[PDB]
């Protein structure tokens, strides 16, 4: 489970925090990205997104959440996982 982690980093506001991991699942594993930042949202605050074996979250307009430790907690069609990183941001 976790083929990869998301690194971390501090940005300031729609800089980069640019966010990408990998999961193997059975069929495809699950992914919940959130940390005390409101689940790091998904459309409407954030371009957070997941794929076939691989997810990732980005940020081009981070609002009200977005404040430094954020993580994703992956699940396995099954079972359940999680990578935690810290991308904070400078308002």
């Amino acid at each position: 489970r976790i083929l990869t982690k998301p690194r971390s980093m501090t940005v300031y506001e729609g800089e980069s925090a640019r966010f990408s991991c990998d999961t193997d699942g059975e069929p495809v594993p699950t992914v919940t990205w959130l940390r005390k930042g409101q689940v790091l949202s998904t459309s409407a605050r954030h371009q957070v997104t997941t794929t076939k074996y691989k997810s990732t979250f980005e940020i081009s307009s981070v609002q009200a959440s977005d404040e430094g430790n954020y993580s994703v907690v992956v699940e396995n069609s099954e079972g359940k996982q999680e990578a935690e990183f810290t991308l904070t941001i400078q308002k």
